[PDB]
């Protein structure tokens, strides 16, 4: 019924919409990747195959966005994904914990910025040149510039950051970071002026102990910066053990384990119910929604799946992937010894 639904997966790529008061508002292209950190987002990716059209539908949940912000994200995943009739597959995004594919979506990497509907904040692109923000640069595999507020209590030796002054951007390496981390925060300096000021700007690497008068001004004098945190954030661990569960779901909700150890046979879901193949050690669990199940019980596949999450004293930041019987994902089905499609 909202509007935007009739625009929603009519040909291939990216749409972005955030939800903006209970309505879908799109975020334009030049601002894909910017994600305001007290806002909920909808992101649909579209694949034209011979015929079909395969659907990977996301939803964005901001670390600053309310329990009823969120709630909204959920009814219009739900909405859009019987608007498409079942046949997307569902994920639930967390600030700092988005899975794989959702990350692969933006190649500048992600941009967290501070505030959001609440504050007024639009991703209505502008010449602009009247910024004054700073970004925090981290992350190796994914590139995540987080916006912080403007002074030295930020910073720190072994990272990167990007202090945005509008007509000039001043990327300021830490003395005790490497050449990976100084070309990745490039890059996000690049796509600033080239992505939202048109190139018009200008790009100015600031080094520590080296910062021009026009960053002591707004910033004021540098004082002892604390060593680097090293976040080692964790990166799963390659071994021949089977750690994934299979387990059938039975109405508050019952769980049920159908195997103890992976890989598992297909034969294992049947369409009458709904499923989960636990992966909560590698920070991933999947809800397979047979498609002769309940209705009422394949719509609460989010809520069922969070519960089991909280059931199995899992984080509540692990990934979760909602599929339907035949849209099945190449990381879903290699849990199976003899997936036949």
């Amino acid at each position: 019924y909202h509007e935007e639904f009739a625009r929603a997966g009519k040909q291939a790529g990216l749409q972005v919409w955030r939800i903006e008061k209970l309505e879908l508002v799109p975020v334009p292209q030049s601002a894909h990747g910017d994600f305001y950190v007290g806002d909920a987002y909808l992101v649909l990716h579209t694949a034209k195959t011979s015929r079909g059209f395969t659907y990977r539908l996301h939803f964005w949940l901001g670390k600053e966005c309310s329990q009823d912000e969120s709630t909204a994200a959920a009814i219009f995943t739900v909405q859009m994904d019987d608007y498409l009739g079942g046949k997307p597959v569902q994920n639930r995004e967390l600030q700092g914990y988005e899975s794989n594919d959702f990350v692969s979506y933006f190649k500048g990497g992600l941009k967290y910025k501070a505030g959001g509907v609440a504050s007024g904040l639009n991703h209505v692109l502008t010449n602009d040149l009247t910024a004054k923000r700073l970004l925090h640069v981290k992350g190796r595999r994914v590139v995540r510039a987080t916006e912080v507020p403007l002074s030295w209590d930020s910073f720190n030796k072994g990272d990167c950051f990007i202090i945005d002054l509008g007509t000039e951007i001043y990327q300021w390496c830490g003395s005790s970071c490497n050449k990976y981390e100084r070309l990745k925060a490039n890059q996000v300096a690049t796509g600033i002026r080239y992505n939202e000021r048109k190139g018009r700007s200008e790009l100015i690497v600031v080094e520590e102990g080296s910062e021009p008068s026009e960053l002591i001004k707004v910033l004021g004098e540098k004082p002892e910066l604390p060593d680097g945190g090293d976040d080692d954030d964790i990166i799963a661990d390659i071994s021949n053990r089977k750690m994934a569960k299979l387990y059938m779901v039975s109405d508050s909700m019952r769980v049920t384990v159908v195997a103890e150890e992976n890989p598992f046979s297909m034969a294992m879901l049947l369409s009458e119910e709904c499923f989960i193949l636990d992966h909560g050690a590698a920070k991933q669990i999947f809800v397979w929604k047979g498609k002769d199940a309940n209705p009422q019980e394949r719509k609460a596949a989010m809520k069922t799946a969070e519960e089991f999450l909280q059931q199995m004293n899992y984080s509540k930041n692990t990934q979760i992937q909602v599929l339907p019987e035949g849209g099945e994902t190449p990381i879903f089905k290699q849990f199976f010894k003899d997936w036949r499609d």
